[PDB]
């Protein structure tokens, strides 16, 4: 199912398409948070969904322009405004940081510095027997996991590209190279 084929949430002002290309700048205020230790809830990042069946493997190129803190690009998992994953790279901190947030209810953050090259990477999820795994690559030969958790069971999900600037907007992204399949096995 190609890229094309997915819907948005919160549809960006600024978003171009080319064949099997996304180009978007992102708008002022926008993330996605659950409650966890901020005390707010937050459903306002741009998110390009495309449906899959109750198991899939997704595989994305992301190349974003990150320039301030909380700046974040990469890809979504979502079945509702309750259930979702993020992953992909932030601003926070010091550094360019691989990121992921696992929300059930409620936000679950992990993050690291990444040792790759923040404006061009991959990342592959594979959701399936109610366990999701993320992997990151900064080649497409070599996929380290990054995540390794439970996340529920669902007859569809919607996955696909993620970009958010929780406070000024302008963030620039392109994704390309989407693939979107069963998975292996």
């Amino acid at each position: 199912t190609e890229l094309s084929q997915g819907t948005w949430l919160n549809k960006p002002k600024s978003v171009f398409q080319e064949a099997g290309k996304v180009t978007l700048e992102t708008d002022e205020k926008t993330d996605f948070w659950r409650e966890t230790f901020y005390g707010f809830t937050r459903d306002s990042g741009h998110f390009l969904g495309v449906e899959t069946g109750s198991a899939f493997t997704a595989q994305v190129r992301v190349q974003g322009s990150y320039e301030s803190l909380y700046d974040q690009a990469g890809i979504m998992v979502r079945i509702d405004d309750g259930h979702w994953l993020k992953a992909g790279i932030e601003i926070s901190d010091g550094h360019a940081m691989l990121s992921s947030v696992l929300t059930n209810g409620k936000s679950d953050w992990s993050t690291a510095v990444y040792g790759g090259n923040a404006r061009d990477f991959w990342l592959r999820v594979t959701v399936e027997k109610g366990v999701l795994r993320i992997q990151v690559s900064s080649d497409k030969k070599t996929w380290p996991l990054v995540r390794l958790a439970p996340f529920p069971t669902s007859d569809h999900y919607l996955v696909g590209p993620m970009a958010c600037t929780p406070e000024r907007g302008g963030l620039k992204v392109t994704f390309s190279e989407w693939s979107l399949t069963a998975p292996l096995g």
